[PDB]
């Protein structure tokens, strides 16, 4: 189950979708107009929707009056110690993948299916173009949509616990420090190695054609089973990222003989110090995040590598 | 898995092994006499590849002939062994399982891979008290790593091959580029332009996959793998894809020469643009039983093999 | 000195060119008019013009009576018989990076300075678009443009036969589907045994080619370097390497080495290297000048940014 | 000529060399007895010495009475007055000789204790003999090409690196933008966390972290090399020694950028400002034990364990 009423690769609904969230790219231009269309237009077939209370304070849409009669029906939440886990069905996200990303930052448990659109550049993670969104919408509320489960790991900081939840990976490096970072790694309580470098990018299958990537990760299908590590520049030719199974135990502590702490973020943010007294354990999460995919996986993360990472061009 | 045969339940007691030795080597026979002589003082029925015991330097001993006697021979010819072996002891190094693979293309036996001098990936147990761990094997003590294959189909304008480590289609003597396209369920996800691709398993993660910068992958990871051969591309990154997908690899209408495909470094065929090469995950997996479990024998392996982050 | 009368970067004639060598890209389609509309151009100017004989003897090149009267004033000459050697000025190159290699293959010594022409072809190694190539074979007639000296390697292969490779020599393994073991030696000191498919020891110019396949880093045809990058090895740590262009090199096969290796010089004629076989690489004295359209850096990012698309978006 | 005598691959003094400086690896428990017996051994052949002030600092330095009256012999400091240089404790060590010499350096002499180092290929062992020898005037060194940086803000500084200038990104977590030109043509812009232009010394460096390859110190060319870039296609390049580049931010980039020079004293530069990199003139010249390219192997061989097995 995923959401108070959606279930399932396709997606099925059982109950009527009633409550939608929609989630802007914060401080934008272009994302005002689309933005406003899409909240009319979802509000045209008696259709509760929630807005984040930062949107609807910003100076640009209380000024228009032609708006404001519609947007008086937002059933707005302050992020400060509302939880919307279990009141909202299914999400549409407007901006790119960095928002996709704060959609997994408020559904710490089970997160209800997510429509990322693409407004403006390229996402790997938002498929959908705005153009004649109505229909799209239509079918997606209707039931007939495919979805990936995409994994997520659950990390949990143990200093001398946090519980976060991470989509695209988990960055233990270094901060200010100029110097060599030493973090030793254990799998299933056994030391598989210690990375002597910038750091370490231990992700998931959506996250590998992320910063991942960039260090030198392989591309990975978000409908495996697995988990990667990937350095950051590791002092060592002989260093290459490598797959774990998903079901494995990940541990990450400072190595006794260290100088300097590290530093750990989760998906770009919450950016904390551990020391030697520090630990951090990563497993496979139990709640995915559901995407519906435009046609269907495979394609969509093909055409998803083609347009975005240019990947094998001429 | 085999007649008889994540841990190892034996049901019935093993009494067939298969002892599979590395041709053209000399370090090997007295372990293999020693090893031979001692699975049958257990009244356990042994086999050796006939090519083995036409061996000069094996029948020049008549202190071994005495007992060679009781050995069931196959010759590969038509003596094609079957779901008569529960049990494989291989001698030599990487390509005897390998070779261990090629004789049974459906369901296979838990193998034991000996490392007799030199070192193997795939060869986690060291010749050195051999009778204990035999011993505790047949007992039905070990835990096993499911490595997957690929089942692979020729069609030509069918062959049905079973592969452990990977599929390689390349170019023998042309000394230009080729272009092969690749289809994944029936759509063209690319054309590679270079020497090839290396296609295999995660027990193929570490072989000639890994020489073309691939990366490392657990036997335990259910995917396939898609790597090239040095392309002419700066952006064709090595991919991963889910094992349950079917790869169709053929020639572009608009490529110059022919392509060579070769199966776990073996028989090489041409395939002409008429031909095509479908690779999916096959249903019989290789038990290989490793010495105390999964994850520490292949770290083990990466250490001591591949220099995995030396220091 | 770069060919009987050109010399030096800008390129200086002394004495006014007068002969000039096309070079075609053999059994092709799309090349016929503008070879047949530069050769009709060439000889306006009263410029000797050299073709190779078997383009002569192409079925439709003789069919059309309007070039006829063209192909009687060619200086003809053919492979492995006549030695063109020191009698051309400059040579003009029509159809793709194969066709200047082809134009290493000619010149063992001195070479004269070559205008390529990308024909339908994007290409590396040829810059110059064939429209308005009137003005930009004028200018170049003249004295007016810049050459890019790309350096070679000089390779014996000890058995006495020598080549000069623009791009690389490639020592590999060919029928053999096993690892190839190959030994290094620099100024006579082991440096390293490869166990792979083999090596692309390559020059600069070389370095976007097969080399650049196999991990290596992109090297600007003005630093003097030899690089030594392998193919596929069976070990993580074999990063490629550069070295000094006034070093020796010498490959071989290691004495406790299964097979034989082969040989390639700029994707040419192969030969195989045994056991009592050796192979010694140094950088030529005679390197290629290549005309270029601005100026070798501009023109060396633009084809990194067309042809190999790097670092696009 | 490097130094006020030693002038130049082999080395001749002109003049016999008499001012030595010594350089410790700051604090380091395991160099003192080195060192004490090094500076003893200098101040036997009648050769002056100089140290740095702080090493005489040291609270474990004054309490060992016996080295008190070898001590008061150090010419001590708080250009154009060394001969050659000794170097005790590692890599870092010769990039902060480098730190103190901006002009012409004289040649190094540098010692590996208790680390394996790259560019310390001289043992301590029997180090009597070596230093007698490279003082006689019979070694081969390597000129070490350095790269001279100038900053530009909308104040100019001038520096000399070794290994390479890092401009990267620091507290920020976004991607980092910014834009390189090549004799004032736009080249690239590239599009994370920053670049690793570097000489061929630094090429064995953090830039070999990042995939740029090994180039011999006696190969005259500037590389660059990503650190993680969000492109496939983003491969190391190299660029001939005389070229100029010029790093900036892109008129549309987010955050600002950090320039660290090899690995220290780390400055920001907004979009005012300019990172203008050259080949300088005074090369730093490092004695080698036997020649060039076998040092260099050999430390590409137990170093960064280059072609094991
Ligand atoms: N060197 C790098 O490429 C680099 C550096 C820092 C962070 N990141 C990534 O940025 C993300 C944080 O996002 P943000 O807050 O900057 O929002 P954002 O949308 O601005 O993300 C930044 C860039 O990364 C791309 N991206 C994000 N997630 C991706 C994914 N899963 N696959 C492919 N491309 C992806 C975006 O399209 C965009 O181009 C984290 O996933 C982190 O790993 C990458
Ligand atoms: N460039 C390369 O690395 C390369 C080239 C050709 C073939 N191969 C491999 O050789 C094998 C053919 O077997 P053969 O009997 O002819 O050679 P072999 O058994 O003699 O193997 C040769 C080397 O490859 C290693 N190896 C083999 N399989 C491996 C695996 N799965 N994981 C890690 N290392 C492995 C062996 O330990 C040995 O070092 C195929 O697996 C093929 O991929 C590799
Ligand atoms: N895997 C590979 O990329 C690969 C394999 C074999 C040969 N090659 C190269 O092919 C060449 C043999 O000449 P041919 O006439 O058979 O090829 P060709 O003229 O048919 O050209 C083949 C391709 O290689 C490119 N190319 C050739 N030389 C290049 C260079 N110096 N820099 C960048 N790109 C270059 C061409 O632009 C074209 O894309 C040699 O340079 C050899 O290194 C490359
Ligand atoms: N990720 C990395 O590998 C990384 C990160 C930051 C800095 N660095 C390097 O550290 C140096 C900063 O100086 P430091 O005071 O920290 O010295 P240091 O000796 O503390 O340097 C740390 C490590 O880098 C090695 N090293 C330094 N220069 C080298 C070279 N030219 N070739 C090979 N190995 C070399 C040292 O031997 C040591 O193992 C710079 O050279 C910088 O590039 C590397």
């Amino acid at each position: 189950t995923f959401g108070p009423k959606a279930t399932v690769v396709r997606l099925t609904w059982n109950k009527s979708p009633k409550s939608v969230l929609v989630i802007k790219k914060m401080r934008d231009a272009s994302l005002l107009q689309p933005f406003k269309e899409l909240c009319t237009h979802l509000m045209e077939e008696n259709m509760i929707v929630y807005v984040e209370k930062k949107v609807l304070e910003d100076p640009a849409i209380a000024s228009d009056e032609s708006f404001g009669a519609v947007k008086k029906k937002f059933t707005t939440f302050r992020e400060d110690y509302d939880d919307i886990s279990n009141q909202i069905d299914f999400i549409i996200c407007l901006g790119g993948d960095g928002t996709l990303l704060y959609a997994s930052s408020l559904f710490q448990g089970s997160v209800p299916p997510v429509m990322a659109f693409h407004l403006g550049s390229l996402g790997f993670l938002t498929p959908f173009s705005f153009e004649n969104f109505q229909s799209q919408v239509t079918q997606v509320i209707e039931g007939n949509a495919a979805v990936v489960l995409r994994s997520r790991l659950k990390v949990r900081v143990v200093k001398e616990a946090m519980q976060y939840q991470v989509l695209n990976e988990v960055v233990i490096d270094r901060g200010p420090s100029s110097y060599l970072s030493n973090v030793d790694v254990y799998l299933d309580g056994h030391l598989i190695t210690t990375v002597q470098g910038d750091g370490v990018i231990v992700s998931t299958p959506t996250g590998s054609t992320a910063y991942a990537a960039a260090a030198g990760a392989s591309m990975i299908h978000p409908n495996v089973p697995a988990i990667m590590i990937t350095p950051i520049c590791p002092h060592s030719l002989s260093f290459r990222p490598i797959v774990v199974p998903a079901g494995v135990e990940l541990k990450i502590m400072l190595s006794p003989e260290a100088r300097n702490t590290a530093w750990v973020s989760f998906d770009g943010r919450k950016r904390q110090e551990i020391r030697h007294g520090d630990s951090i354990s990563i497993t496979t999460s139990t709640y995915p995040l559901p995407s519906i995919c435009v046609r269907d996986p495979v394609s969509d993360w093909f055409e998803s590598l083609a347009q975005c990472l240019h990947w094998n061009v001429r």
